[PDB]
Formats: structure tokens, sequence, C-alpha cells
């Protein structure tokens, strides 16, 4: 099977608008722009529950520097960010609701872009 047919710089160009769409969500992107800081947020159990943290700044730096070698690796990091927030936070919470808003934006933005890689 063929692997890594796209250049990382091709993935950067194709996928960047889906990431920019998340950054444009105000105020829903604000809890996701920087890594969760458990000390600042007073949630000392965060790293016990969330074993692989992810946030927009980490995704952005990986995409900007061509670290994604397959399109699904980017998609998996975005989903990891969402799934961590839904896992840790109460379904009734503001962060949980804001996560769901971002995931809805991402779903609408990502489907046509993945088709354009077909
Ligand atoms: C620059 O950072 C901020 O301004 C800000 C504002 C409000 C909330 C947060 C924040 O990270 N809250 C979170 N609490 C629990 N779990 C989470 N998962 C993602 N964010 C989570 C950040």
């Amino acid at each position: 099977m063929r692997k890594k047919i796209f250049k990382p710089e091709e993935l950067r160009q194709a996928l960047m608008p889906t990431l920019e769409a998340l950054y444009r969500q105000d105020p829903e992107s604000l809890p996701f722009r920087q890594p969760v800081d458990p000390q600042l947020l007073g949630i000392p159990d965060y790293f016990d529950i969330v074993k692989n943290p992810m946030d927009l700044s980490t995704i952005k730096r990986k995409l900007d520097t061509g670290q994604y070698q397959e399109p699904w690796q980017y998609v998996d990091d975005v989903w990891l960010m969402f799934n961590n927030a839904w896992l840790y936070n109460r379904k009734t919470s503001r962060v949980y609701k804001f996560c769901s808003k971002l995931a809805e934006v991402f779903e609408q933005e990502i489907d046509p872009v993945m088709q354009s890689l077909g």
C-alpha cells in the first residue's frame, strides 16, 4: 500500500483553513488556544485522566512546521483535543459546550477538504 503520498507542505496548505476556522470561533476557541494548565486552572487530576493532552497551539505548530505526514494525523490531533475535553469535563460545563461547538465547525470544514485530497 502507498504511504505518505502528500508532501507535508501540501498538507499544511490544504488543511490550514480548517484550523483557521477553529481559531475564528469566539468565544468557543478561547479554552483551546493554549495547553490546559492544571495548576492555573486548579484541576490537579487533569494529567491523571488526560494522558495525551492536545490544544490548538500544538496543532498549529505541528502543521506550520510540516510535522504531519498524512492528512489523518492532523485529523486525529484535532479529535484528540476534542475528546480530551469531553472526557475530562462535565457534560453540563461551559468548556464541554464550547468543545461541541468547535467539533461541529470542524466537521463541516473538514469533509470538503478531505474530498479535495481524493
Ligand atoms: C488562554 O487560556 C484561557 O484564556 C482560558 C479561558 C477559559 C478556560 C480555559 C481552559 O483551558 N479551560 C479548561 N478546563 C478544563 N478542561 C479543558 N480543556 C480545554 N480547556 C479546558 C482557558
